[PDB]
DNA sequence: ATGATCCGACGTGTTAGCCACGCTGACTAGTTATGCCATGCCTCCCTT
DNA sequence: AAGGGAGGCATGGCATAACTAGTCAGCGTGGCTAACACGTCGGATCAT
C-alpha cells in the first residue's frame, strides 16, 4: 500500500510530499495529531517548497547577473541617498502607483545594487520581474524585428511587472534602433514600473539615442510617474580597492 | 523536450437589410448544318 | 488461317443558307453581408 501511496504522490506531481512521507507518518504516529491539521501541515510545507522553487525559476528566467538585496547595502558609505526613500520603495507602492524608479550618479555608487535589490524584493512578493541592460534590450528588439517577430519580443519586454534597465548611457545606442527602446517606454507607460539606472543626465539622453525629439518624448513618458534619486559619493569599487590595498 | 492546462482570439450561427446576380425578351451577328464532290481508308472476299 | 486485292462507303473540304447563340436591357428574387452572441479551437506557458 505504501508503494501505491508513493506512486500516487509522484503522479499528482508531489515529489517533496513523497520524499517526506515516511517522516510525516512517523511524526503523526508518535504524536497524536488530527488528520485535518496533519494535512494542513503537509500542504503548507509543499506550498513553501513550491514557492521557493518558483522564486528560483523566476530568478533564472529574469537575467539578473548577481543576486543582492537591500540588507547588504551600506547607507553609511553612501549618505547621498536617504534610506527612508529606499525603504518606501521596498514597499512596492510604486507598482500600484505605476511609478518608475530612476537611479543616477557616478559609476559604482550602488545604482545597480539598489536596482537588483528592488527587483529581488518584487520577485519575492510574487511580482513578475525582468532584468536587462539597455544595449542588450535594443539589440534583442532589433534582431527580433529583423526576423519579423517584433511583437513577440515586445510582449516579452512588456509582460513583466517590473522591468529593470541597467547601464543606460555607458554605450551609445544605434540611432536606427533607439525607437525600439521608446516602444517599451511607450507601452509600459502607465501600465508597469520601470527601474532604470544610468550615469548620464537627462539632458544628455539625446546624445545617447542620437535623436533629441525621441529622447525628449522618452523622458516625458518615463518621468511622468517616477521617483528620481541623484546618488553621489566615491565609487564603491575604488573604496574596496583602497581597503584591500590598505 | 513533451504534455497538460489555462487563457485569449477567432469562427460560427442567427437575423435583418440591402445590393448584385439571374432570368427573360428582343435584336443582331456569327457559327453551324447541309449538299455536293472528291479522295482515302476500311471492310469484305478470295486465294494460298 | 493469314495476306493481298478490290470494291464500297464514309469523311473532309468548300459554298451557301438558315437557325441559334450572344449580348443588352429591365425587372424580380435570392444570396451575401453585417452585427451580435456564444462556443470551440489554437496558442502560449509552466511543470516533469
Ligand atoms: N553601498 C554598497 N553596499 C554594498 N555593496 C555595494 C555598495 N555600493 C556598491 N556595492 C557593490 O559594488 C559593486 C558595484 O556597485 P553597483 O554595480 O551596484 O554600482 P553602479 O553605480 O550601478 O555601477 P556602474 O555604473 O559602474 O555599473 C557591486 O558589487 C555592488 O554590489
Ligand atoms: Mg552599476
Amino acid at each position: 500500500m505504501k508503494e501505491r501511496i508513493h506512486e500516487y504522490c509522484h503522479r499528482l506531481h508531489l515529489p517533496v510530499m513523497a520524499e517526506r512521507w515516511s517522516a510525516m507518518a512517523e511524526y503523526a504516529s508518535t504524536h497524536n495529531i488530527s488528520y485535518s491539521e496533519f494535512l494542513f501541515r503537509l500542504l503548507e510545507a509543499e506550498i513553501v517548497e513550491k514557492q521557493a522553487r518558483s522564486i528560483q525559476t523566476l530568478i533564472k528566467l529574469s537575467k539578473l547577473p548577481y543576486r543582492k538585496t537591500i540588507d547588504t547595502f551600506d547607507f553609511t558609505a553612501q549618505p547621498s541617498v536617504d534610506e527612508r526613500r529606499i525603504r518606501e520603495l521596498l514597499t512596492l507602492s510604486f507598482i500600484d502607483r505605476k511609478e518608475n524608479i530612476l537611479f543616477l550618479g557616478p559609476p559604482g555608487i550602488g545604482k545597480t545594487h539598489l536596482a537588483i535589490s528592488i527587483g529581488m524584493e518584487a520577485i519575492a512578493r510574487g511580482y513578475k520581474t525582468y532584468f536587462i541592460t539597455a544595449h542588450d534590450l535594443v539589440n534583442q528588439l532589433r534582431r527580433a524585428d529583423q526576423e519579423g517577430k517584433l511583437e513577440k519580443k515586445l510582449r516579452v519586454f512588456v509582460k513583466p511587472t517590473v522591468l529593470i534597465i541597467d547601464e543606460m548611457g555607458y554605450l551609445k545606442l544605434d540611432p536606427n534602433s533607439a525607437h525600439y527602446l521608446f516602444q517599451v517606454i511607450a507601452r509600459r507607460y502607465e501600465h508597469a514600473p520601470i527601474i532604470l539606472t544610468s550615469n548620464k543626465s537627462f539632458g544628455e539622453w539625446g546624445e545617447i539615442v542620437g535623436d533629441s525629439v525621441l529622447a525628449t518624448a522618452m523622458l516625458d513618458r518615463l518621468l511622468h510617474h517616477s521617483i528620481i534619486f541623484n546618488l553621489k559619493g566615491e565609487s564603491y569599487r575604488l573604496r574596496e580597492k583602497r581597503l584591500q590595498e590598505e
